[PDB]
């Protein structure tokens, strides 16, 4: 069902989520800058990958979210990144880095529908 | 800092939540029924307990999310009930019955202010 964009350096969709493989939903990368998002097509979200770079991904999320109308922003978190994580991200949803498939599944459900 | 309304037939909060009382916020507990509605007063979330009967449990959440209500509904599921979580439960957050602390945490600050 969904295409997910997923901003990140890492070339491969499985570290940032390693879980999302066993769901059926389509997956693009592309590099961990704004510009990216043109890259966007009829992606369904974009899940920011905020595992090691805090800052730059927190930066990500609020240049990402709102203007309009707009399509779903997700950060991927470490757990120890959870206390940074607050409102001035601009996030529609949250994701850990070892959420399991149904969590996944479900938290997308949510955020698209 | 905040204080919470569970509502679940078990006798303690513990089963529902196992890492809900690791953090400082104080819970109190109310049977899964509509006329806990009543009980909610100042809190500032209530948690249903859909762990075992998804049903009412969503029944519960529709009418928490009614009218004139404000405070933000969250639903406990198990893994597998998470498939049954959709739109029509009116829901702000859900957790997995075995969320660790600092999600529960970051989940209820993202989901309150």
């Amino acid at each position: 069902m969904l295409e997910l964009l997923l901003l990140t350096s890492e070339l491969y969709p499985d570290p940032v989520l390693p879980a999302l493989s066993l769901l059926p939903h389509t997956v693009r990368t592309a590099p961990a800058e704004a510009s990216s998002l043109l890259e966007a097509g009829n992606a369904d979200a974009v899940l920011v990958d905020a595992r090691n770079d805090l800052s730059s991904g927190r930066g990500l999320c609020r240049l990402l979210s709102s203007t309009g109308r707009s399509i779903p922003v997700l950060a991927v978190v470490s757990e120890g990144g959870l206390v940074a994580v607050s409102a001035d991200w601009g996030l529609d949803e949250i994701l850990l880095l070892s959420t399991g498939p149904a969590e996944i599944d479900a938290r997308l459900r949510l955020v698209v529908g």
